[PDB]
């Protein structure tokens, strides 16, 4: 588990995981404490496994199916799917799954975040984004969609350092500690 992997998720209070698509079946390579407190699954019993172990009998296949669609298109997707905790108790999981890049902006990975639940988080995220300047929104929209800093820059007619500066600016504006969290807020708002 690279340092950045754990920097990215362990800093988030929301149940979060990271998978590696260059491993067969795109298994998880890390989870944070909140995931364990949500599901009851310890990391030893998650890492190396595809996150489908949260799926069960009532899991609506059409929702599972847009997740796999978002994974293969490399696009963020957010659904409220029926999952099952460790004790077997079913729960409504507002699950985000989004393409994310490592520290070197080289390799693609997948970030998942899970919250037990709705439109309230949506309205919330919308209020947070409303405090950002027009340019910070541009940057936020583009990062959330998966792109690299290099790529976001290319789309705004910017340098990679300027974008970095802007991100740091939104991270402190929104009082966030990890990018995982910013991603989820953008997708929640539809931005
Ligand atoms: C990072 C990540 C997190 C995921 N989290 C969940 C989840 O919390 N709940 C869920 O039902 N599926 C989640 N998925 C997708 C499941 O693995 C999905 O059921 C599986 O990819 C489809 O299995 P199949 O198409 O081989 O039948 C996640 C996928 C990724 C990449």
């Amino acid at each position: 588990p690279a340092q950045w992997v754990l920097d990215l998720i362990e800093a988030s209070p929301i149940a979060s995981v990271v998978s590696d698509p260059r491993l067969a079946d795109n298994p998880l390579i890390a989870i944070n404490q909140a995931f364990t407190d949500l599901t009851g699954y310890s990391e030893e019993e998650c890492v190396g496994r595809n996150c489908r172990f949260l799926a069960g009998s009532g899991t609506e296949p059409w929702l599972t199916d847009k997740i796999r669609q978002g994974v293969r298109e490399h696009k963020p997707v957010l659904v409220e799917i029926l999952n099952y905790k460790k004790d077997g108790t079913p729960f409504r999981n507002a699950v985000l799954v989004a393409p994310i890049y490592d520290d070197d902006d080289e390799l693609l990975y997948f970030l998942g975040s899970q919250v037990e639940v709705g439109m309230a988080r949506r309205e919330r995220a919308a209020e947070m984004l409303k405090t950002l300047s027009p340019r910070q929104l541009e940057v936020t929209t583009l990062v959330a969609s998966g792109l690299r800093n290099k790529e976001v820059a290319a789309r705004l007619g910017l340098s990679e350092k300027t974008v970095k500066m802007h991100r740091g600016l939104v991270m402190e504006k929104l009082n966030l500690k990890t990018s995982a969290d910013l991603v989820r807020i953008a997708v929640e708002a539809g931005i």
